[PDB]
């Protein structure tokens, strides 16, 4: 027998090409030198011969992703209670409004895992066990040929300020799914649409109490996603 | 080789205690190659909250982790977060006529970049 | 013997297409390159 060669690997780590260069010359023997990206293989030289061609169809320039995660949030509401004793007369008519934009972002090369997370590291009782709660995103694209895979999670999430349970509620909302995306798509990864329409009303089919309450919420949460392949 | 930076405050946190990093935090991993450079990078940027609705220390976080490829004198956005909040509310009267209005319209941006140099 | 072949996977991730390829060389030989989509197989 066996020579053994230094091969200067330029595109990816060195360390990477380990198990795919162990098979090349199966018939330790491969090592990397990670300070200056080297191959050290040990093998037959007819096979030692042939490794510069395989090295260039294992070796080559990786892509890097750009995934642009979107949330989007929309909450409309209305209210109108109305009594009518008999003469006080109470009324209310709440309005509300809510639009959250969250864009989380992350550059990560094809076949990398990356996570993005933005909010509060929150202990919970299991006994203390801390776990983030806020925006968060991880990814983990391949790029094909162009196309990208995409296994994603999104999580949103927040506390509450409830007190009904043994330790804190935390407001959630999570996207996980795999999909495919192309070189400059945007995608809807998902959302919820929600709709309540509370009536309410206490009559008389001497006192006269006649009440009426009404609501009107509306709810909208879109996830969308675009990856950018940065070359 | 490996390289980390931090610097902050190292803060118990109740598991029995575990101590651990609370502040700016960089740890790299980098290997040159022809230049270019690929680096595993992770950066914390976490502090204290005042907040005492837990069992213990609610901390702020920041973080992002991930692997990219780097040239011998460029920035990369190596990630972040924007966000915006446009909340409105309005009780009014479709004798006392109490008529409020809130609003408020919150807008935050975070980038990451990273610059990374050759010196031979 | 065997040669070494790499074989560039276009639709799919090369990653789930290991155990099928893995049949159809039977009789580790076959890995995954997750980078750049790629298929290194072993065999006649
Ligand atoms: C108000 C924005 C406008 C977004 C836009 O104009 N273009 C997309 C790219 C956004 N960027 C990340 C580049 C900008 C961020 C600002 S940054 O600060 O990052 O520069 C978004 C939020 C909700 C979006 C609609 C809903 O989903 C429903 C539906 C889904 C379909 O699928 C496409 C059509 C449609 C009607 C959508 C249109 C549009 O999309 C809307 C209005
Ligand atoms: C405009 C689009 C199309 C249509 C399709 C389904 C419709 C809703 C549903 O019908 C349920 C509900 C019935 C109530 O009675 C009135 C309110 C509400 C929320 C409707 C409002 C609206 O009309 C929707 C969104
Ligand atoms: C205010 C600074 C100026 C930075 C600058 O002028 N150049 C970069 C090198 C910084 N240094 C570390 C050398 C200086 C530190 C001072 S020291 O004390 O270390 O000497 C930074 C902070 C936010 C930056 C923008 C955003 O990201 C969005 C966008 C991303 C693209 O990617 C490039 C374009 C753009 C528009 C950015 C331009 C610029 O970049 C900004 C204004
Ligand atoms: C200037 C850039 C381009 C555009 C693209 C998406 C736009 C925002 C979204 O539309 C969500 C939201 C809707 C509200 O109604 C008004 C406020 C807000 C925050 C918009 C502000 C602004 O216009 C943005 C950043």
């Amino acid at each position: 027998d066996n020579v053994t060669q230094t091969f200067k690997i330029n595109n990816v780590r060195a360390k990477d090409l380990i198990r795919v260069v162990e098979l090349f010359v199966k018939s330790s023997n491969v090592l990397s030198v990670d300070g200056s990206n080297l191959l050290v293989v040990s093998a037959p030289k007819d096979i030692l011969d042939n490794l510069p061609q395989f090295l260039s169809t294992v070796d080559l320039p990786t892509d890097q992703i750009l995934i642009e995660g979107l949330i989007f949030e929309v909450q409309q509401g209305d209210a109108l209670d109305f009594s009518f004793a008999a003469l006080s007369v109470r009324a209310l008519k709440t309005n509300s409004h809510s639009k959250i934009l969250s864009v989380p972002r992350i550059l990560t090369l094809s076949g990398q895992k990356g996570s993005i997370s933005v909010g509060q590291n929150v202990p919970f009782i299991t006994t203390v066990e801390r776990q983030n709660v806020g925006i968060s995103m991880s990814v983990f694209p391949v790029a094909m040929a162009g196309n990208i895979v995409l296994d994603i999670t999104i999580k949103a999430d927040s506390l509450s300020s409830s007190t009904q349970a043994s330790d804190v509620i935390t407001n959630q909302r999570s996207i996980a799914t795999t999909v495919n995306l192309r070189d400059g798509q945007t995608l809807l990864l998902g959302g919820l649409t929600d709709y309540k329409n509370t009536s309410q009303d206490s009559g008389v089919p001497g006192l006269l109490f006649s009440s009426r309450s009404d609501s009107n919420e509306e709810s909208t949460l879109y996830v969308l996603v675009k990856a950018t392949i940065v070359r």
